[PDB]
């Protein structure tokens, strides 16, 4: 109306960390949020994910973009900050305040061995030349992975970091469901004007079930 705040949720992740499951759950809970999936964008598309992000924040209707891309490498985070900062005046007036929230999918203390075991088994459970290609692309995102470091450029440009968990499921609780709850609780504490009514636990569970059973 006079000063509007918008949010870009940026994962730091590798393949199969649950980015899309977490973001689909959130979008099921919050239909007005915009989930942009880098995987669904043609690498010969005119508008790339940073362009679509700014387009999806133009209307007063639109306040959250779920930026669904791995960003395992530091330079991929730097691309987001620089590109959006350079182009935001093409589409947004000066009353719009943009906040970058990092969603960290890979805990500081997780070994590369455990990261691989968890994500590789998730991905195989969802053409042997096919499998070797999948394994090799997954290894490339892990090879390039540089943990978040808000003490140095570029991660010091994040306004906030939400730290997620990454474990084998225990006590029949999927870690992505736990992470959805972590994000919602963090937002209601740290950005109370974003989520008005904290959704009921039953609704979160059902929105997660929908995302989990989604078969593209
Ligand atoms: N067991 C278990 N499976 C999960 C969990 N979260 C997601 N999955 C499954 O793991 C697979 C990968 O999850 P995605 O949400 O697609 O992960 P992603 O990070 O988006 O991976 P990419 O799109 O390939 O980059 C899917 O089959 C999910 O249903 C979880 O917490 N526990
Ligand atoms: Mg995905």
């Amino acid at each position: 109306l006079s000063t509007t705040t918008k949010y870009i949720f940026v994962p730091i992740a590798t393949i199969g960390c649950g980015k899309t499951t977490v973001f689909n759950t959130l979008n099921n809970l919050f239909p007005q949020w915009t989930h942009i999936q880098n995987n669904n964008i043609s690498k010969k598309a005119k508008l790339k994910i940073c362009d679509l992000t700014l387009l999806a924040l133009e209307d007063d209707d639109q306040s959250v973009v779920l930026f669904d891309r791995n960003n395992s490498a530091s330079r991929e985070r730097r691309q987001i900050f620089t590109t959006i900062d350079q182009k935001r005046d093409e589409h947004l007036d000066d009353t719009v305040d943009l906040k970058y929230i990092a969603i960290n999918f890979i805990p500081e203390d997780l070994s590369e061995e455990e990261l691989w075991d968890i994500t590789y088994n998730r991905v195989i459970q969802r053409s042997q030349l096919d499998e070797n290609l999948v394994e090799s692309v997954m290894k490339g995102f892990i090879q390039r992975y540089q943990p978040i470091n808000t003490s140095r450029s570029p991660d010091d440009q994040f306004d906030h970091v939400i730290h997620l968990k990454l474990s084998k499921d225990e006590n029949s609780l999927k870690s992505s469901l736990e992470n959805v709850r972590i994000i919602i609780d963090d937002l209601v504490q740290n950005f109370p004007d974003l989520i008005k009514e904290k959704p009921a636990d039953e609704l979160i569970n059902e929105c997660f079930q929908k995302a989990l059973d989604y078969k593209p």
